[PDB]
This record gives C-alpha cells, structure tokens and sequence, in this order.
C-alpha cells in the first residue's frame, strides 16, 4: 500500500450511542472496542506508525486524568503486542504522577519493532508548532542560532513526531470534514480521508477501504 | 456565513489533454476559470478568496503582462490585490508591479483576492518565525512568551477573515503545501472537477455544502 504512518481523528462515538438509544458510556466503550480493532489491523499489515486523535474548562483538565489512569491498564498488554507508544500533546500541565507514568510506558515498548503508536492528549497542532518555535526561541536567546538560519527543514525536527515516518494518510470518521487543528505542520503532504461511518463501526474493511483508497491515489 | 475561501486549481493539464490538445490550450481555459471564480466570488459577498495554482524567466513575465493587463478591471471592480509568497527572488520589475498592483488597490473595499506566488505553508509559517526570532534577539521578546496568538500575526493574511473553505478542484486530496496554519478549522472540500470546467454551479455546490455543514457540525 505504500503507507507508513496513519492519523485517525476518531469522531461519532456520542452519536452512534445515541442512534442505538444508548448513553454516552456505552458509546465509549465501543469507541475504545474500535481502537483496538485498529491498532491490531496496523500491526498485522506492516504499517509503521499509528496516530490516534479522539475529538470532542475544569472536567476536561480532570477527563485526562481518567484517560492517564486508563492508559495504565493497557499498556501492558501494548508491549505484549510488540507496540512502541509515544504520547504526544500539552502533558507539561500534567501533574508529574501522570507524566512518570509515561515515560515509563514510552521507555517499556520503546524498543518495539512493532507498530509505533501515539495518542494525542490536549494536543493542538498550533500548539504543536508553537512549542518547536519555543525550542528555537531558546537556542537564538542563547546566542547559537541567527534568525535568517531558522528554515522548514529546522523546524520540522522540532515538531510532534520528527523522528518518525512522515503521515501519508490522515482518516477523519464521524462526517466532518475539517482537520479542526490536530496535525497542521505534519500533513503537508499527507492524503485527506474523510468518512461518514461513527467511529465505533469503523473496522477493518473500512480501514482497508481507506489504505486500497490511499494506495490507488498514488 | 463563508468569509473566505481558499481555491487549490488543479488539472489545466490533465484537462487539455482530455480535449487532446497542448498544456497551453488548458492554461488559456484556466485563467477564464479564474476570472469567472473571482466575478463569482465578488457578485456574491465573499470577503476574501485565496487562489493557489498547483503544479507538478518566461513565466515571470507572464505574470507581469498578466498584472500589466488585468489590474485596471479589478481595481474597477474594486477588488483589493495581494501576492502571498516568496517573492524575494523575482527580479525587481515583477517585485516592483507586484508592489505597486497591491499599492494600487490596497485602499479598495470590495473583495480581497489573494494570489499564492511561490507559496509553500510550512514557509509561511517558518518566515512567520523568522520575524519573531529577530525580536528574540533584540531581546524584546522571551521564549515562552510566544503563544498561538503571537505566532497567528505573522502568518500570512493574519489581518484578514479567517479561512472557512478549502477548494480543492482537479482529484487529488491533499492540501500539498498550501495554507497550513490557516486551515486549522476550515471546512475541506474536495471536487474531481478540473478546474478549467469549475464553475459558477461547482462554486454554489461547495458554498452550500459549507453551509448545510456548518449547520450539521
Ligand atoms: O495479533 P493477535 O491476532 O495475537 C491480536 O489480534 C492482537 O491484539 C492486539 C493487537 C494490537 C494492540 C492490542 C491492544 C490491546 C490492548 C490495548 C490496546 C490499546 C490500543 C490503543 C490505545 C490503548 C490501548 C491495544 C491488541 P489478539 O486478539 O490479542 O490475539
Ligand atoms: O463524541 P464524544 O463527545 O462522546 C467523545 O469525543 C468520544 O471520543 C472518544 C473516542 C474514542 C474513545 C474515547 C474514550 C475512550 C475511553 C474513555 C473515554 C472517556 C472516559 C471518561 C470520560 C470521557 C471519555 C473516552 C472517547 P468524548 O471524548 O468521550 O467526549
Ligand atoms: O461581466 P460580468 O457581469 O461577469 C462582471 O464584469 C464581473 O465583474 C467582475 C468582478 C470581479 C472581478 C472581475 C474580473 C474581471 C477581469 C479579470 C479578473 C481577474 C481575476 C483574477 C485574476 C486576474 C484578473 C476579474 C470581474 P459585473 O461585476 O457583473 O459587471
């Protein structure tokens, strides 16, 4: 397929719930059912890396600390399954319990030769942007670096997932199609997948129909 | 309510030689493409429309013959003019009709056309940064007082509507390097029509779909 790196921006899952006449949990937990059918389908077709965004002041701050405390329970059985998992998003606000908690998980599969994985938590791709400019704000305040030196091929290994496959091809589910600032930086060049199925019902056909779609677009 | 749209022309090419004919006979089509998108535009209260061209010294003068001998109509139409871009390595003259086409319409109220020339996001972006690392060495400004704020007055058209759509004619679906920090909330719309055949239906089509969207999300 000539696919490296996927971004998936899962959306629908309220919606689906409320279509079943079911409540929000119940959404969820499909929505949680369905990022593992996905994870599995990338690792079992060679795909490099995986880039989960689940999209939507105080609950929030607290709802990513039931999303940090959960992705606890699952960590475990990612290394089990040779996966390498990165956590990319605004996790400085974090208290430092959560962010251990991270780093541990990063070290432990950092040596996958699996799938890389990375899950957005308060990510922002202007944020994202913003604080590979800091990076380099710093390094021309220290007196190494002059303004006119600073070019896209510098900035780019500032940003969210340098190190990695560039994306090729980004999957929208739930009918929108706006990126609603996730990536900005990093798609330039990547393929716009957009698809009406809510994010629960979005299986393995449906990421086939997407890698073949990507695949025939060359 | 679309303030300001943002056209990726795609498929002169490929159009002409559906017709059997040369990449030129499809450049002429184009260009009338452009200017009934921008009467479009104008007739029906856009306030901006952005136009990227996309491709795969007798182009710069082109440019300059098409300044030379289009800017008098849209200055009557009281269209306001602006190149985005690197125009830093075009010889003077065109840099210097470029700046006095701007200088010429700059105080026109009616729609503002946008033309990309040698634009690339990511460049937009990292020229933006250009300027704030001058005012970091200056030392007027400190590492973590840039915010998105900060760095959204230096991107290209910060003064203007933000972007809501995205038009992109010709097949392909990829922003390919166009605005970047610009999209982050516009809608992405997608059409296989080439863009010498866009017209002012395909146009209506992709407003209205902006807007029963805008009312659905
Ligand atoms: O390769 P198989 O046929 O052995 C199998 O499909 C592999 O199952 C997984 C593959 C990839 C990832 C997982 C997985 C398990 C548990 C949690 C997660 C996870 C994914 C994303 C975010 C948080 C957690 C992934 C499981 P199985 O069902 O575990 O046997
Ligand atoms: O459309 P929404 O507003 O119901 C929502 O975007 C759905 O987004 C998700 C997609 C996929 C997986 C999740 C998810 C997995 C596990 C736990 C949670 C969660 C737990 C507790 C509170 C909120 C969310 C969310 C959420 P939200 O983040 O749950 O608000
Ligand atoms: O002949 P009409 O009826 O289409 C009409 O002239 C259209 O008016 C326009 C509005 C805005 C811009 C134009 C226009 C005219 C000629 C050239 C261009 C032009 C567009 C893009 C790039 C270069 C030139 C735009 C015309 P009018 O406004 O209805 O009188």
């Amino acid at each position: 397929h000539g696919c490296r790196h996927v971004a998936i921006i899962m959306d629908g899952n309220g919606r689906w719930a409320k279509k079943q006449g079911k409540i929000r949990a119940f959404g969820h937990k499909a929505g949680a059912k369905s990022v593992r059918r996905a994870v599995s389908f990338a690792a079992n077709n060679g795909i490099e890396a995986l880039t989960l965004y689940a999209f939507s002041a105080q609950e929030v701050s607290a709802l990513m600390e039931l999303f940090v405390w959960a992705l606890d329970s699952e960590v475990k059985s990612l290394h089990r399954h040779n996966v390498r998992l990165r956590i990319i998003g605004d996790t400085s606000r974090f208290n430092s319990r959560l962010q251990e908690r991270i780093r541990k998980s990063e070290a432990l599969t950092a040596g996958n030769t699996g799938l890389t994985l990375n899950i957005a938590a308060n990510y922002g791709g202007r944020w994202d942007i913003v604080q590979g400019v800091r990076q380099l704000a710093e390094k021309v305040q220290q007196g190494n670096l002059q303004p006119d030196q600073i070019d896209e091929e510098m900035l780019n290994q500032h940003v969210c997932m340098h190190e990695l496959a560039p994306v090729d091809l980004v999957i929208r589910t739930g009918g929108e199609h706006r990126i609603s600032n996730f990536l900005l930086w990093q798609i330039a060049y990547a393929e716009l997948y957009f698809t009406d199925v809510l994010w629960p019902d979005f299986d393995e056909q449906d990421f086939e129909g997407a890698l073949n779609a990507f695949a025939n677009r060359e």
